[PDB]
């Protein structure tokens, strides 16, 4: 599928060996720290595609499928899938070539698309980067494959970044010469036939900053589907220009004062504000970027605050910002865990509540915003412009004039106090009637074009024209 197919789309991204088990067991231990498989499947997602789906989700972006470095090592098994050996082999942990295609074929048969992770910089091995046996690598059997060993030192250096080798000399990864004809061309084989194999719809593709930015326009193009690159850093002046080489780049910028906005009644409106603002305008587009707040290489953000008003304003900022939504699984259970392994927690322990606080939110929030797609051509493309911040609340509002959504978030977290906002900047007519869905009550806009929101708890607020919902489940 298409950048452009993409851009309605809602991610939740799961581990494959942490999700759902074939037995569909909610007890089965596993226990992070030991960082071994736990036995997640492909046929397990598959049996629990209603969760993913009931909460709104059009797609999801599972981890890397190649098969991978056989040991436990010091630091566990493979079970996150980042450390290839064989890429033209599948992690038998996961299942066989016929389950992965099933996999694709439910997504699917339920109008929903797959994402997979790939990674083109590195294979894993066991040991020292002076011992590795390059025999081990399919295709890539020969050190000449590689570039000479050594270990990046200084990430602000560029030309390190990309030359030397990630890991460590008790996991090493050793790093591909991906400037070499023989490397490019084989990944460029391996990526078209990977996605013509499995019938993906779209790739996320790892470790994007530690590739020379000449590879990624032609492994995009073999791809032949919507590629959104992990460039890990919070500077849009250093990630925003990937988006030349690649279609989307992960939010990695508004992350961190998305994060600090909502992770403390104390966080700063006006980080986040003026970061939206930086992104719309520096970043070749904003509406191609995956927007998120969880991931598997970040504490969660419950680690930081268990305030649950907070987790739910977070959530709704990553569904209705420019964008792809993308929610991390146990992110809709409140899952707590701080950094790998402690975040790579097993969905399945949860018992997979439907009536949990955020997994209703969720399913609120993107429920709107699929509507609002649905109604409005426009909305995909129309840039999220905030258009109110106090000390405690930022308010944003996307979408054409007469069906836009808008929404005012707060800081002010579980015991905030009951009052009236005056919001100003929402461009909704006088006397309008406005829906807001996550509590399914009504708002009117005044003469003066301001709208009167009620606060309370410190929830969040969406607002949309009531008379646009017509004939939807919508607050219903
Ligand atoms: C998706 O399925 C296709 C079709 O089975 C796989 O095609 C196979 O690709 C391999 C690997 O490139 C080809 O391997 C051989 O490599 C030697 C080089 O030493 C070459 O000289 C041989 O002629 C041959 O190409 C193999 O021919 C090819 N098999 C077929 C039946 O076309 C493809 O690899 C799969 N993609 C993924 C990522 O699983
Ligand atoms: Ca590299």
């Amino acid at each position: 599928a298409t950048p452009a197919d993409w851009r309605s789309q809602s991610i939740y991204f799961l581990l494959t060996d942490r999700f759902a088990r074939t037995d569909g067991s909610t007890t089965a231990t596993c226990n992070t720290a030991d960082q071994k498989y736990c036995g997640g499947t492909w046929q397990g997602i598959i049996d629990k595609l209603d969760y993913i789906q009931g909460m709104g989700f059009t797609a999801i972006w599972i981890t890397p499928v190649t098969a991978q470095l056989p040991q436990t090592t010091a630091y566990g098994d493979a079970y996150h899938g980042y450390w290839q050996q064989d890429i033209y082999s599948l992690n038998e942990n996961y299942g066989t070539a016929d389950d992965l295609k099933a996999l694709s074929s439910a997504l699917h048969e339920r109008g929903m698309y797959l994402m997979v992770d790939v990674v083109a910089n590195h294979m894993g091995y066991d040991g020292a980067g002076s011992s590795v046996d390059y025999s081990v690598f399919k295709p890539f059997s020969s050190q000449d494959y590689f570039h000479p060993f050594c270990f990046i030192q200084n990430y602000e250096d560029q030309t390190q970044v990309e030359d030397c080798w990630l890991g460590d000399n008790t996991v090493s990864l050793p790093d591909l010469d991906t400037t070499k004809d023989v490397v490019k061309n084989e990944w460029y084989d391996w990526v078209g036939s990977l996605v013509s194999n499995y019938s993906i719809d779209g790739l996320r593709i790892d470790t994007v900053k530690h590739v020379q930015k000449d590879f990624w326009p032609g492994y995009n193009k073999a791809a032949g589907v919507y590629c959104i690159g992990e460039v890990l850093d919070g500077d849009p002046a250093y990630t925003c220009p990937y988006q030349n080489v690649m279609d989307g780049v992960l939010n990695y910028p508004i992350y961190y004062p998305l994060l600090n906005a909502f992770k403390s009644t104390s966080g700063s409106m006006d980080d986040l504000y003026n970061m939206i603002n930086t992104v719309k305008s520096d970043c070749p587009d904003s509406t191609l970027l995956g927007t998120f707040v969880e991931n598997h290489d970040n504490p969660r953000f419950a680690s930081y605050t268990n305030d649950i008003a907070l987790a739910k304003n977070v959530a709704a900022f990553i569904i209705l910002n420019d964008g792809i939504p993308i929610i991390y699984a146990g992110q809709e259970q409140h899952y707590a865990g701080g950094n790998d392994p402690a975040n790579r927690e097993a969905t399945w322990l949860s018992g997979y509540p439907t009536d949990s606080e955020l997994y209703k939110l969720i399913a609120s929030a993107n429920a709107i915003r699929n509507y609002a797609i649905s109604k409005d051509t426009g909305f995909v493309t129309y840039k999220n412009w905030p258009i109110y911040k106090d000390d405690t609340t930022i308010a944003m509002r996307k979408g054409t004039d007469g069906s836009q959504i808008v929404t005012i978030l707060s800081n002010k977290g579980a015991s905030g106090d009951s009052y009236t906002l005056s919001l100003s900047g929402a461009g909704y007519t006088a006397g309008q009637q406005l829906t807001e869905v996550i509590g399914c009550t009504t708002v009117t806009v005044g003469s003066d074009g301001n709208v009167p929101v009620p606060m309370a708890g410190g929830l969040p607020r969406v607002l949309y024209p009531t008379e646009k919902l017509a004939g939807s489940k919508i607050c219903s």
